[PDB]
């Protein structure tokens, strides 16, 4: 080894790693970038479980960030920023099963809580290597070790067609699993406490910590959990058995393959690049906020639908975080619904809405679409484009994020979880969309991870405290199962959720404030009426 | 022999009465018989115009009240005696009121025709809270009421038979309105400025007389006070009114001809005691013998007719209280009482509302629940209370109001629409009942002058404001004083900005929307609801 720095050699199970000594602006930080986790799930072994990775010898280079999962990328807007930031900024490939670590320079004395991220995108997209999911200020502010895992996404992740042993789906969420028991094992050579592991994630992200808390095996690998944005329950996150090998089978049609061994065999024959270029061409109706390869209710890693799982389970002994932004919709309707687009104002019209209904709700029947558009339409102004637009905002950002996340948090609670909840409202100073579409979906998330104490990325004063203060909330939450400074009593506390009073915070530049009601009113609509509606 | 008294009427002459108003003095012309008593085999027919008669006729007294259900829960309870008859019950009943400020108006006076309430069930002209003598002291108004029979003898129909051919109850109203034409003139009235104005039932009849084209001809204004022709309780089917009155037979003991010959032959409360054993469902707000969509009186459904006649020449006012619904609960919902808080279950709210809407659907009803519960205290007593009240009030009175007016402005009508939201310092109801359904009238009707009534100095002042608002919309077809300059006015309801005001205390206020996104609920989707 000779003259290297001896603060940067560490060895796993599989072997020795050389890290980094990364820059933060407050001092410096340990990162090993680049672990690999499994072995690469390529040829005979694409869609297939994750087997874990064979040792290795000598000292692995781990400085890099390697490769993202192979993906679909957007070519909406080409060179903008605000869609850029999602785009993978390493090569694609489907040997991608690596994982990332940051930890304080030098490794902690005491053994440190660990928080482990899980990118979202809709299980189509993602990498741990994005510069919003950089680990280095969580690690030097707060002194928390960061774990970030890439996962297979796409047909690569979630094509499955179920019952069969050649490709029986889930597998996304198996490699998520098994980077879970990397860190039972491994985390303790870093300083973390691999008995003080907390989950979080963000869209998708989110909704795969939900999976993880209703799949038994996962449930030893963590103790703690922060859903952002996203949810297991809902009508995005999961297909049934039937939907997603009638979306496979379709798939392999589409790329020319048609007893499932012989099927698959074709499909593992056939470039990365055929499966992504049709994996938009399955989806059953004409949508926003549906993807085409998702979780699917198994039998196995999930033992029913979410929507069951969470109405039966016991939970207590389990603390969550939960929350969402304050326009969860806006992003996608740029992507899909006639009329709107970053670079106008989108007003639209009662046309345009009505037409917009039936694409974010695709599968609402006549009424039930009738019945979304008399809920959310003004009857004092019901042609104003202002409201309409803000409305179709609404209409999508309730029926994916909001009301699933108010199911569950209700549901949870009931059942003797510790819950918290907030609603994230101020949006970047930074930010490139339009004004018109709000705080949007993922735009917490720079100010978890605490870009903003980057000087050299232009946020203010005021966003810089604020992003402490949530990287506190979130830290204090991991390592106690409390997002409250145990210290600070005079600060306005952050209360739990109950099923009685339903508390909740506002997360902005002003203090906490609390508030009771989760769009009480309308997400009785939607996830009470609107149910018992097609049930009819 | 005082002069100002006698008045020759097409049909002979009368003697009124002079009475004190605390003003001044009125003339009264009580019981003027407008119709040949529609007794004997005369029973269910439209009414005849009344024969002369010989000498001086003497209308000083209130005639009898027609033959109606007399309520019985609250015995002696003044909240509940005061709408009950106060003369005898007869079925010789057609006989009209009018009042007329002493001396006899000098010039042609607008005249101010009340049709009374009472679900198409009940009610008369004598009750003292359509007492006519105060809009005639001190506005100078000549007041008209009438007797219409009600219940079986008003709106028993087989429809498409001659004995019993349904409506008659309204060709009663319609007979007077022509009597006032015919005759108002000699009090002073103006015949070519009639107003009708009404509540409850009455307000719906009004609403008919707006939709049938021979009463067109009649009147040029109209009031309509928590109440509409459109909506669950006010018409029925021929279908459905053929059903109850075969059954009301079937239950006293009796081919259509020969079907109404035995009803003809049977005391009047032997009709009366089975009235309410003909309803499909357990109700609340639901009468047994109401108008029947004939193809004759109503050429369609009053729903119909609303969306598409024409209205330009029509001046309108509309109007609802603050807790329609609250009365109603009493009269059958479980838990409800006036005799305590009335504080109850989800259960309770549960079931009232199957009663509220018995109409409804398994999935209408659920849709009635989610909606109205309070998400945020969805098992408080006190919300649901005063939910299952407000289920009843909007889905009966204030929504159907509201979708009268929208499509009555529309439509070339001038509308002018209020909500009613004082309570009376002398009611005798719980508080929780709020400001219940018909107690806006004893303030229209002026009462709170009456000193020995025992209102408050403010309601009086009050009372005048009412009382002007209503007698400027019968001069005029605008309920604003043309005198007062000061900015708070009341603007038309229209349908872009959906104007109404709020009638109490404090100077008139001005908001917009009438339970907006509530009755759209109602009107709009409910109806998609439960025809699939
Ligand atoms: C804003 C942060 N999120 C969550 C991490 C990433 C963007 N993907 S998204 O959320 O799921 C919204 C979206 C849907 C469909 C398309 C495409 F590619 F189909 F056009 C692009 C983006
Ligand atoms: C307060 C103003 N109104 C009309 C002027 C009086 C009561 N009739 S009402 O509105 O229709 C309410 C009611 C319904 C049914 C019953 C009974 F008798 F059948 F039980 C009594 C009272
Ligand atoms: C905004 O731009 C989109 C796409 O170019 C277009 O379809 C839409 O109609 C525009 N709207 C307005 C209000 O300018
Ligand atoms: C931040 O601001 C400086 C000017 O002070 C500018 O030169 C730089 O390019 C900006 N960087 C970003 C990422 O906006």
């Amino acid at each position: 080894e000779g003259r290297e720095d001896p603060q940067l050699l560490v060895r796993v199970r599989g072997g020795q790693l050389r890290g980094i000594r990364l820059k933060a602006p407050g001092g410096p930080v340990s990162a090993f970038l680049g672990i690999p986790f499994a072995e690469p799930p390529v040829g005979s072994r694409r869609f297939m479980p994750p087997e874990p990775k064979r040792p290795w010898s000598g000292v692995l280079d781990a400085t890099t960030f390697q490769n993202v999962c192979y993906q679909y990328v957007d070519t909406l807007y080409p060179g903008f920023e605000g869609t850029e930031m999602w785009n993978p900024n390493r090569e694609l490939s489907e040997d991608c099963l690596y994982l990332n670590v940051w930890t304080p320079y030098p490794r902690p004395a005491s053994p440190t809580p660990v928080l482990i991220w899980i990118y979202g995108g809709g299980f189509y997209s993602g990498a741990a290597s994005l510069d919003v999911y950089d680990g280095r200020f969580l690690a030097q502010v707060e002194g928390a070790v960061l774990v970030s895992m890439n996962y297979r996404v796409g047909t690569f992740g979630f094509l499955a067609l179920p019952g069969s042993r050649e490709a029986p789906g889930n597998v996304g969420l198996l490699d998520q699993r098994l980077a879970l028991q990397w860190v039972q094992e491994n985390i303790a050579a870093f300083g973390g406490d691999p008995m003080s592991v907390t989950l979080f994630g963000e869209s998708a992200g989110a909704a795969s910590v939900g999976m993880h808390i209703l799949s038994l095996p996962s449930r030893s690998l963590f103790h703690r959990a922060v859903l952002q944005s996203g949810t297991p329950n809902g009508p995005w996150a999961t297909v049934s058995a039937g939907e997603a090998r009638r979306r496979a089978t379709l798939l392999a049609r589409l790329v020319g393959c048609p007893n499932d061994t012989e099927l698959i065999a074709c499909l593992r024959t056939r470039p990365a690049q055929d499966l992504v270029d049709h994996e938009w061409h399955v989806l059953p109706q004409e949508s926003i906020f549906r993807f085409s390869f998702v979780p699917v209710v198994d039998g196995d890693f999930l033992s029913d639908t979410p929507e069951a799982l969470i109405n039966t389970g016991d939970f207590q002994d389990l603390q969550v975080l939960v929350g969402v932004v304050k326009d969860e919709g806006s992003y996608f309707l740029v992507y899909g619904v006639p009329g709107f687009s970053k670079d106008n104002e989108s007003l639209i019209s009662r046309a345009q809405f009505l037409a917009g209904v039936r694409i974010g709700v695709p599968q609402a029947s006549d009424l039930a679409a009738e019945a979304v558009v008399l809920h959310y339409t003004d009857w004092l102004h019901p042609e104003d484009p202002t409201h309409l637009r803000d409305a179709m905002s609404a209409v999508v950002g309730d029926h994916n994020v909001v009301c699933p996340v108010a199911q569950l948090a209700g549901r949870l609670a009931a059942q003797g979880a510790r819950v918290y909840a907030y609603i994230f409202e101020h949006r970047a100073s930074t930010l490139t969309w339009p004004l018109w579409m709000g705080v949007p979906h993922g735009y917490e998330i720079e100010f978890i991870f605490g870009l903003p104490l980057d000087p050299s990325l232009n946020y203010t004063t005021e966003e810089r405290i604020f992003a402490q203060r949530l990287m506190k909330y979130w830290t204090n939450f991991a390592r106690t199962g409390d997002p409250n400074d145990p210290r600070d009593s005079k600060s306005p506390q952050w209360p739990p959720y109950t099923t009685a009073a339903q508390q909740y915070v506002s997360l902005n530049l002003k203090p906490l404030e609390v508030r009771r009601g989760l769009r009480a009113q309308t997400c009785a609509f939607w996830n009470r009426f609107l149910p018992k509606l097609l049930s009819a």
